[PDB]
Formats: structure tokens, sequence, C-alpha cells
């Protein structure tokens, strides 16, 4: 049971997605053009 988000995430222009770890996303933060999403486990 260990979870951590990650600073704001441009790469989500073109493609998005807690897949991309091979993680399941918990929560998201505001960013501009992009979004931030929380993998964990």
């Amino acid at each position: 049971g260990v979870c951590w988000d990650t600073g704001c995430q441009l790469n989500a222009w073109a493609v998005r997605g807690c897949a991309q770890y091979g993680m399941r996303d918990v929560n998201m933060k505001s960013c501009s053009g992009g979004i931030i999403y929380t993998c964990c486990d």
C-alpha cells in the first residue's frame, strides 16, 4: 500500500494514462495543457 504523485506531466499532451507506468491512477492535479496522474501499487 504505497502511493506517490508526480509533478506536472506534459507528456499528457500526446498521450496520458497511469497504465504507461504499469499502475492504476488514484488522483490527479491541475495543469496547463497537461495533467498529473497519481499511480499506486
